[PDB]
């Protein structure tokens, strides 16, 4: 260990790709100082409609963000029109690709992943909210994609800040409507709560549940009906026979409308729920 | 028509009418239009604000004119303030009329009859639903914002730059299955729905002399609003008996307007056809 | 400000001494460049009779540990001979402190902090020591005079990292070893931290660690040959312990546990029945 | 009165007794003083140490001799190996002798009978109180270090330089303010330990002498440390399943080995007293 990275591009070897959007690119990468096979995020600031004095707030809040559950973030730097962001490899996939594995084998009757497993994955990322929220941080993109699994059997939320930043958009008022009020105040740590909640959902269906509509119909969707339950989604309610009383309402504790509602991760990883994390 | 002069020297500044941080209602003499009008004069600055960010807001301004909208005249930049120059109502506002019988200790049984109301904010209604059709939002709908004319006339104030800074001012590739609902809200707009609420409210003020939340610190006003169900005609009054007098339509009226979900509210040409507007004058 | 901490000695002001030691010195100083009054901590390479190569894997620890309930570490840099830790400055003075003017004035006739003030407190020091042996570290330093308060009303314990550690001291089949032996070869881990916790509870239930009265070297001895120390150990009179009841003393005697294999986890404390007791 | 030779060149190499990753141990002709010898041949590379950090073990060496020792003649470094030119003890260890009744099939029911444990480890404890006495510690006593002369001499080998690095080297070497806050097991560290450690080593050899082997020898090398940390000190029956393979073993013999056996090095006996129990009565 001891010494920082480094912030010379020549010190790493890029390799196999990993992942490839538009347009940022992870790729595998070795930097010979550390002796370490890495994964570099590959940015381009203009295609994302970004800049280095948006996103710096964001690569703060990175480097100061460290606990197990959450993906290792080592150091960025620019590469021409490029952010690159250096972080742990994970070699185990994302629990989506272990849902994907599932639904394709058709193993997905009566339920995706068995009440157990979910208590198993789902504790281990509360843990990693929590941190976060203590912190005074908000993850922003809390879903089945951002689970990584490490070789050692690890589980560790991925995209914590300039990603999951990108991802979700970037950035007496007695009178005021409350839709008005919402926006005037923002947001805070319990949006994470219910984007758990929907997770929690993903895990044990395979997806989230207005899956099967356009992109500006799920904002609809969610807004003019009562929260998601299991059976919003689901291709049968067969497949929700493998799933309690006790995961159903930690389920609809995290989805209320109302964020003040929500319980805090802290209080989550206390729910009956949890005592089956095996 | 004839276009209003955009040089200070034209301007004679006279009374002062209304003064805050932020913001001056002064009365002034225009020698060219041989007028008397009002200028908010508002200090660019101190609102951390500048004629870029209020482009768009004047240009609307400039474009929007009805009987039930204060009329605007023009504007301009004096040093370090945006000079408003409009329609001078020295009548005042609704609110003027709240406070005066309040102030006499007449407000026990209610302030505003029912007919005084619904004659008033029949007039707002009108000025809503012409900025609602042009795709306009106002903002910052409440009794201190319906001024008076000496002949009768009920215009709404503030409608562009005022309603904007009053109020703070202030997507994304990929599908928003596990976004939070306020992240949604957020995203997406709002919209002419968000007057309908403060119609509603204002309805309430007309009524008891105050917004529901009056008794409240600002941001608890928020936490309330937002956590609770919304706010009923008699939340704000102790005197539970008050405005038993008040009736059923009335009341109607106000709950379509006070909903939490905005595709829910009834516009305002819905409004205008509302039994509860039967009873203006 | 999101820029990184200036690591040019220059960029920094220093000014009064907020404390000291034959070791090393604590000052108020300005950053200019961040506009933020904050605190460093120098300390003298000579006089510890360190290097900055036995200390690289300790700033490197300090630098990954972020927590509420830790102090804030910005940065380091050595001046000449002295190792410069930069910290955020914190105006409350420490939990020791409070626990000397309450002895000084004689307000301890039935314990020095009530049961909900420690519940309080150290349910914020075991959520810092939580994270950090979730994290692979350990403290080495638990004690009152580590626990430091904001004006704020927070509680953040303090030199995590290359303080503790220097205030701390820096085969085949084995078969055959003795267990002082072997001991040794393991070293330690996380749950002596657990055991340092738990006479911390007593320093602020009592005003002092229970063997507090003896020299240093019998400090070992005493501790080594008598069973783990109780409430009861460093105090005169009975009566002094009024203030606590039986759910704190189970608290202490899980912690205070020969065996560190039977001490809980820090995770398990905050799941104590005395911890409910916190404001 | 010929000094013992620091010359390569006085010493031929003859058959390899015992080899593994760190060290051989050779026979030598040693040309000027006419004998045949044993070198251990250490590679100093290979156990990652280095002849500054071997000198006081060295020094040590050079003056610690007892007969119950073998004795040590001289050292030289030889490229990347320090070779220790010792007494040839061609008789071998106490653990050849357990080893050969181990294969044999006659170790059921015990191996070393009682009067012959006896003969040995008080002749080891001789050796011991003279180290101990003396402000020296052997760290590593067991049968393997037990060497029998032709004579019948009972010598323990590896003092000093093996003995520290078969238990780790300066890992088991034995601040300002006071300890207060600090967990147990970091004092014992602080505190290092005296020679009451080899007393445990003793009591476990005696097992070794009488069983065949170490209580734990069955399990991984950071197994046995858990499980001797963890659980009560080991006895004489603490890895053996037909328990009617000690019958022949009597009560002074298991109270002597649980003197030894107590995990407070303080509580255990020192060899001197050792000496002069009932079970040592049993030696001939
Ligand atoms: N630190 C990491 N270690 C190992 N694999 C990773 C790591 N980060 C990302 N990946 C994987 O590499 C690809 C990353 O592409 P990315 O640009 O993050 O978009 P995405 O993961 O497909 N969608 P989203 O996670 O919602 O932004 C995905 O296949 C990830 O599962
Ligand atoms: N065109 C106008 N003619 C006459 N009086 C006016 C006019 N516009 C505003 N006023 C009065 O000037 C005073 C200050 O008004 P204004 O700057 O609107 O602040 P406000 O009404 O106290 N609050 P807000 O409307 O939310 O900024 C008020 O008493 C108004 O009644
Ligand atoms: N980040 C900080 N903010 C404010 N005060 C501090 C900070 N760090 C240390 N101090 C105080 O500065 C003084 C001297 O510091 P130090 O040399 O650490 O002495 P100490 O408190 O005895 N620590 P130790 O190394 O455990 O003996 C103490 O009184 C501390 O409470
Ligand atoms: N002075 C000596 N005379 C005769 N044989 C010896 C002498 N010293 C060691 N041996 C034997 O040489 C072989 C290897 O010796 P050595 O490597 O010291 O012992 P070990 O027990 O195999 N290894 P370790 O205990 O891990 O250092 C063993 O079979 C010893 O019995
Ligand atoms: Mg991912
Ligand atoms: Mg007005
Ligand atoms: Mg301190
Ligand atoms: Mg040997």
């Amino acid at each position: 260990s001891a010494l920082p990275w480094s912030i010379n591009r020549d010190d790493y070897e890029l390799q196999e790709v990993i992942g490839s959007g538009a347009t940022a690119v992870v790729q595998a990468a070795y930097c010979a100082p550390k002796k370490e096979k890495v994964a570099i995020k590959r940015i381009n600031l203009e295609k994302c409609q970004t800049s280095m004095d948006e996103l710096l707030k964001e690569i703060q809040a990175m480097s100061q963000c460290h606990h197990p559950n959450i993906v290792s973030y080592y150091t960025s730097f620019v590469v021409k029109d490029e952010l690159w962001l250096v972080m742990k490899l994970l070699s185990g996939g994302s629990v989506l690709d272990i849902i994907k594995h599932i639904v394709a084998k058709g193993e997905h009757k009566s339920g995706v992943l068995d009440e157990s497993t979910i208590a198993t994955i789902l504790r281990e990322v509360l843990e990693g909210l929590e941190y976060l929220h203590k912190n005074g941080q908000i993850h922003r993109d809390v879903k089945a994609g951002n689970i990584l699994l490490g070789e050692d059997g690890s589980v560790q939320i991925a995209d914590f800040g300039v990603s999951a930043f990108l991802a979700t958009g970037g950035d007496t008022p007695c009178w005021m409507a409350p839709e008005v009020m919402e926006q005037v105040r923002g947001y805070d740590f319990k949006a994470d709560i219910w984007s758990f909640g929907i997770t929690a959902i993903e895990l044990a269906t395979g997806a989230a549940p207005y899956h099967k509509y356009p992109p500006m119909k799920v904002l609809m969707l969610t807004l003019q009906n009562d929260p998601p339950s299991l059976e919003t989604g689901v291709q049968d309610k067969e497949m929700l026979k493998k799933y309690g009383k006790s995961f159903r309402k930690m389920i609809s504790l995290c989805l209320q409308k109302d964020p003040e509602k929500r319980p805090t991760a802290a209080e989550l990883l206390r729910h009956k729920f949890f005592q089956k994390a095996k």
